[PDB]
DNA sequence: CCGGTGCCGAGGCCGCTCAATTGGTCGTAGACAGCTCTAGCACCGCTTAAACGCACGTACGCGCTGTCCCCCGCGTTTTAACCGCCAAGGGGATTACTCCCTAGTCTCCAGGCACGTGTCAGATATATACATCCTGTGCATGTACTCGGGATATTGAT
């Protein structure tokens, strides 16, 4: 599953909640920068 | 004719999106702690010898203390050149970029002068007798301050 959002607030609170609960969390969000981008997208494809 | 109303144009809000900043971690290497004599050496303990530092009177001037008179300060007035503010033209110091070059590193080399010791001798401290140059005191007089009046500037207003 890919969940999309938009403020950056939510994003934070669906963090919490996912650390909370446990499974696993991954984001690439505007404030990443273009090689955490780049690393993430790299192993979104080739690991699972 | 004027007025309601749609269409368009602009202002206001909110939010990322991205590029620049600054404290935290890794890491390695030359330089602050720290014996180790040593080494001879200043520092301390232990003596006296001489003189300067200190205190007591005591003589003797140089600072505080009281009285008249004008000269400088206080206080007012008007007015004017200057201070302070504003505004515009333009030059030049600023900022950024590429290119050149000599500072910086270190390496190698080596001969000149810092630096210490050893030798010895003459320049200098020191004591005493000699004596004369400088210093406090006293006193004549003249260069210089002061007052008064007539030259030559030296500014301001027509």
């Amino acid at each position: 599953v890919l969940i999309y959002s938009q403020m950056t607030r939510m994003i934070d609170l669906l963090e919490e909640y996912m650390v909370y609960r446990k499974h696993t969390y991954m984001r690439l969000d505007g404030s990443s920068k273009i090689s955490e981008r780049r690393d993430m997208v790299a192993d979104f494809q080739n690991r699972n």
